[PDB]
């Protein structure tokens, strides 16, 4: 049938009164996608939730469109986040869709090419910090205190409403839910929010309660470590975080879950990265395949069980990251002149 | 509700046998998205099928499931295409999905950043040339001509059976077929694909038939200029194609549908790339755009009428293409001191 966006699809789970605006780009409902080659390597029944597939190319159109129109029927004009590209990317969009303005801080040369174009051109005012993500977001929290300004970031809780949809989704699409959900972890908000929505759906429906294993980067893992990290490190710069905003829903979720948070090398993440796009035809940024990344790792280990039914969060679009694509791959155009006999020749002997 | 992708959902009008591998990405199935503001700005009820939420970001999944399923039914372990970018994207990840070999052929620098990725990413073997997208395709078919590789650009019959199902879902979305259907032209494979579907929903279903109203960028404007390009130019590289493959099928669904292919400028089209992201929040690559851009044309001209339900084709995500965003955009950035106090009177100023 038809798909008019989150807020009308999931009216009942969601702070949504008349006065709350229609604001939608049909995000939500995106694939659940069975991965056949992987499961059979791995021995489990992998399932990729395709979160690219949302209108901005990322999951934080779930909680942005929420909090946008919330932001709308609340009375103000102008939101404002800290953001690795996602969620500036996202507050940008929509924002442009109600009539507000849009301002964004991003941290300096750590954010992807797609990423910085869709800022540009859904007409946020950016301000660039030589800081990192952390730096960007203790400075947006303080101006947003301080002003009408509404804050669109993940502490907002309405983001978090918004994204526990994707909890929902996965639940329908399986038929049921999963053992494992396998997430990135980097501000920690979208875990947090996947365990609400898998409680709230296992009290109304009957489902059951996944596992929640969460993966930061190595070099930002700052749960892992038990300690904020100052300086946090990672060419998955979606993640590279390291002062979680949701640090103790995050760890409550790993724990009332029986879950986990676990991290994995940027080497983890650039395998993961290439796998699933060479063997799956599934291209999804870096940031993403942490998920993926854990998977493997937590396969090999035991920690999840041969014949699980696991289902990996793809957060973000491959799209919003071309540089790490061509930087790491080893597959290269080669140039051929303009000819049929040197260009299948080429071919054949090769 | 559900989607298991095009194969599934659209058997019925498709040439899948018993044989046809259940090849998917979820392909289709994308929204079509109200406009309210720009509808209000122009007097037309103007709404866009968004392909760039498909799978590898563009319509050319909708072809490539059927024509890369379809070849590995007949036999085939290897397909190649020439491409401007996205029919060699979803080339790449479908070949991927299907255990298969990919081989693309492109114009050397004349495809966007975005498109090139997804290439290397998927495994294809690209192999790039120093001519343009119709030297490539020349190549491409007089190699599939004589060699075991399944050609799989869109003069392969099933890129158009898989491609026609976006009319079907247009209807279906829409609650009626619109008056006007407003699409990109490069290749013309995908404007004679729509108006199949049109056809074969009036058929089936009783729906009416849009007016096909075609857009190709000047500089490669080939069927409005009646002319091969020998050199095809413009900033939308998607549609830089100076002989269209399927001239002569788009010159038909214009005709026969009382439409028309027209031609819009760079300037055109980077107006209104810029314009739906700034004011709906929709974002496109600029060869997409070329479709809007034409809807304000005819607009303006009144070939479009006030009060006309209008569908526009946005065929790629704007992620494919992050370099005219950016190059394009007066808004740049601005770097400030890492200091609350500091960024505070500035957002005050
Ligand atoms: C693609 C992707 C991201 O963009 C992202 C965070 N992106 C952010 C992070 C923080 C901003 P917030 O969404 O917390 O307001 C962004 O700015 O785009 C994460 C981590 O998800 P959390 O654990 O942070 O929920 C995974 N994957
Ligand atoms: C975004 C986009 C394209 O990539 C594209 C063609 N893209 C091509 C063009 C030709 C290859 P074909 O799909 O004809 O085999 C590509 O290689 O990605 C067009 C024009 O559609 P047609 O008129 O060609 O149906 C509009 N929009």
């Amino acid at each position: 049938a038809s798909w008019k966006g989150l807020i009308h699809q999931y009216k009942e789970f969601l702070p949504v009164t008349d006065q709350t605006p229609a604001l939608t780009l049909h995000e939500g409902n995106t694939p659940l996608i069975h991965l056949p080659k992987l499961s059979e390597q791995l021995g489990i029944e992998l399932h990729v939730k395709t979160e690219g597939v949302n209108p901005t190319g990322s999951f934080k159109d779930r909680g942005m469109v929420m909090a946008v129109a919330k932001a709308k029927e609340e009375g103000n004009d102008t939101i404002m986040c800290a953001s690795t590209g996602n969620t500036s990317a996202a507050a940008a969009a929509y924002a442009a869709r109600a009539n507000m303005k849009c301002i964004v801080i991003i941290p300096n040369g750590k954010i992807a090419f797609g990423k910085l174009a869709q800022a540009v051109m859904y007409g946020a005012e950016i301000i660039a910090i030589d800081g990192n993500f952390d730096d960007a977001l203790k400075i947006v929290r303080s101006i947003c205190e301080k002003s009408p300004i509404a804050l669109v970031n993940s502490v907002n809780p309405y983001r978090l409403e918004g994204q526990k949809t994707a909890a929902f989704e996965v639940c329908e699409q399986l038929g049921e839910a999963p053992d494992v959900l396998a997430i990135p972890v980097g501000n920690a908000g979208n875990i947090s929010a996947y365990w609400k929505g898998f409680k709230e759906y296992h009290e109304k429906n009957g489902t059951s309660l996944p596992k929640m294993r969460g993966f930061e980067a190595e070099g930002s893992a700052a749960i892992v470590r038990n300690e904020v990290i100052e300086n946090p490190e990672t060419i998955a710069t979606a993640i590279r975080i390291g002062n979680p905003a949701s640090w103790d829903k995050a760890v409550k979720a790993a724990e009332e879950s029986n879950g986990k948070i676990d991290e994995v090398t940027d080497d983890e993440i650039l395998h993961a990265y290439q796998l699933i796009a060479r063997e799956e035809g599934v291209f999804a940024e870096p940031g993403s395949c942490a998920s993926i990344a854990g998977v493997l790792k937590q396969v090999k280990s035991g920690e999840i069980p041969k014949g699980s039914k696991v289902v990996a969060v793809l957060t973000g679009n491959g799209l919003k990251d071309p540089n790490t694509a061509v930087d790491i791959s080893e597959i290269k155009p080669v140039t051929l002149p303009t000819n049929e006999d040197s260009i299948l020749e080429y071919v054949k002997g090769a």
